[PDB]
Parts: C-alpha cells; structure tokens; sequence
C-alpha cells in the first residue's frame, strides 16, 4: 500500500518499485569494496542507502538513513523504489508507513 | 487542536491552516524529477516540506523534517500551514502536538 | 524542581525562571514575518527557542531544540530561564527533567 | 557497574572514577557566563559536558551530549570519569549502561 | 545470524566476524591515551568504533556509532566485522538486527 504519490513518482520502465517490505538489518560498512549503507529484508533483499555529498541530495539521503534505520528498530513496511541496473539495488525513494 | 498562537501566524498570511492531520507516510526521493521530502496523510493528502540550504532557515526546514518523521513513528497530531501555490502544497509551518 | 545550578544561573535581572513547564506543543515556521522555533505550554504560554550561526552557541542551541522537542514527546516537565523583552519570551536557558 | 576497560582508562589520582550515576536533568545554557552543557545527578552532583569545534573530538563530545540525553530519557544509569573537585565538575569520559 | 550479504563481506582471513553479540556499554572518551568511541559487550568484550574525519567515510562511521547506541538502548544484537591486528578490535563494518 505504498501511496499513489510514491507509486507515480515511481512508475518506468527503469526503475523497481517494491512495496510492504520488512527490513530486519541495517549495515554500515566501511571496508575495502564493500563501503557503504545497506539495508536487508525478511526474505534476504539487499538495497544499498545513496550517499550524497552536498545539498539538496544530502538531505534526502541523511533521511534514507533515519527512515531505514526506524523501520529496522520499529518493524515499520517501507515501500522502495529503486534502481534495477545496479547491485545491491540503489533506492531512489523511500517511504515510511505507519 | 492547534494553538492561538499557531493559528494567528497562519492567519497573518494566504497560506491554509489544516489541523489535526494524522501524518502517515515518510518520504524521501532524489528521483531526476520529484526530488524531496513529503508527507502523505491517512486520507492520502499529500505534502512537501520546505528546504532551505542556509542559515537560518535550514534550522527551521531541518525540525520540519524531524516534527514530520516523529509524527509518523508517533501517530501524534500536526497542525499546518501550507502554501497552495506549488503541487504538492509545500508546509511553511508545523505544530507537532502532544 | 529545578536544580540550584540552573536557577542560581538565571540571572534574575536579565530573565525569569520558569518552573515545571508541560510542553505539548512544538513548532518550526519559516513564514517571513512569524520565522522560527517554538514551543507551547499544557496552559498556552508560548515561548520562542534560541538560535545561533556559529560555535560554540550553535552546539547549545541545537540541544535546546532536541531538549523541547523531547519535552513535547515526553510529557518530561522543563524549567526555564526566559527574557521578557520580546513576545514570545526567549529561551536563553534550558532544564529537561526525568 | 563500569567495565574494566572503562575502569583502566580511568586510574589516576587527578580524575575520579564515578559508578552508577543516575541523571535526572540535563541544561542547555547560552546565557552570560554560564552557558555549556550541563547534568545534574539524583543526588545534586553537577557535570559540565566538553565541548570542542574540531575532529575528532567534536565527535566524542557530541556522543557524550547523546549519552547524557538518553540518560535522561531512559533513566539508565552512567559511569563518568570526571574531575574530584567541588560540582561543577568536568567530564574526561562516560559509559552510558544497559 | 548475519545476513548473507554482511557475512559475505567479511571475507579477508585478517579479519573476524562477530554475530549475535549483546552490547551493554557505549564509552565516550577524550583522554589522552584512550579517546575514541567504544562498546562493551555482555561477556565484557570492547571493540573500538572506526572513525573517519571526511566524506564518504564519516557518513558510514555516524550511522556506527548510531547502530552501537541503539544497540545498547534496546538490547538488539549486532553482528561485526573487526580486525584483530588492535587493541581493542575496530569494528570495520557492523549489522544491526531487528
Ligand atoms: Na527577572
Ligand atoms: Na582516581
């Protein structure tokens, strides 16, 4: 039940929605490779967090992380969209459902 | 229900009061053309929060974003005032009550 | 109560103390002639939060906002030390109680 | 009780190892001459928190402001290692416990 | 147990993968000999927080300190990647589970 808001800024052919999920991990990594911030669902699902250097798009990442990291504290569905052309898949969009 | 206070404030201006609004969704997207911050309401209202890149009003914009994030996690009540100028009306002030 | 400290810091010809204050409102306002942090009382006093560019004030400030907005999800009672020259009374000094 | 890490860190005759401090209020102050970062203990014990502008230790004060927060909040208890003079004192490190 | 993804990555034979671990303490410290961020664990092991002064890296050392202390205030397990080559092991990556 992601809002019609999210499922229309969402909504071609390269991009993934993905909705109701439950993430139970999140991941700060900063090793060889493998930095960066992650999160991981019930069913094994792995989204990498978009880092951002400067305005306006550090704003919106720092809340990525906040809204990842209180899904994983509160069980709290998040609906993603992400990008499929890349692995883990990069979230675009992240909605936080009560 | 909102404060006197809150309520003269919007009044002042052209701006919209809208009380007691249940907060529901928490979005975050850097998506090429619907990049922000929003909220969607339980009636599937939706709004955009301010930005601001400097001093002092990504003081106020950045408590926007947390009063928006604790409504949502809380289910606590918002009282707003928002411009109808943009799509979605953007918050030009909040109330978080307890 | 409020501590010894934190009154026999109030300078009493610079500002007032304010004792076991229940916050139940929060709000953040970039409107151009109402612009910035707030916080309303379980009696409708209103009082406005300090706000600073630079170190160190900045660090105090942004743990006056936390300390309000915490109040406000709380029920945490806060004392206060306030200048009366301007409506709202400024927050130049602030005690959140377990 | 402290860690022993905690404990060994703390082993001179210039700073006092403090064990199972509860805090129950926590001051923000920019008012003439006193202003800083306070806590005060359930027994009237009084502890200024350090601040510093520059890496790294704006980090390690920020997270000591973080811990004396939750403190607060949550009632856990804390162990500091801190000045051994009259409050107010000051704080060289602080174990925030479960 | 760790995600696949998190046990994955901790793949250089130098390094250690820690799972399911209880973290009780979260230090603070600015002394000299022994500044930094640290977690204790139940059975009273310490690893240090890495630390970074600059992006990208310092985006992933906040979120370890924020998982750390969530840690400790729910009593939620973490799974780690530390190096033993110091005292105490740095926690190079970190998976905190709902
Ligand atoms: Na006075
Ligand atoms: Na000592």
């Amino acid at each position: 039940g992601a809002s019609q808001f999210f499922k229309d800024n969402c909504n071609r052919i390269t991009a993934s929605l993905v909705e109701g999920v439950e993430l139970t991990k999140y991941i700060s990594d900063i090793n060889n490779n493998t930095d960066g911030m992650y999160v991981v669902s019930s069913t094994g699902g792995v989204w990498r967090i978009s880092r951002a250097k400067d305005y306006p798009d550090n704003v919106m990442t720092a809340e990525m992380r906040k809204i990842a990291m209180a899904a994983v504290l509160s069980g709290m569905r998040v609906n993603m969209c992400a990008s499929p052309a890349s692995s883990p898949n990069v979230i675009w969009a992240i909605e936080l459902e009560a």
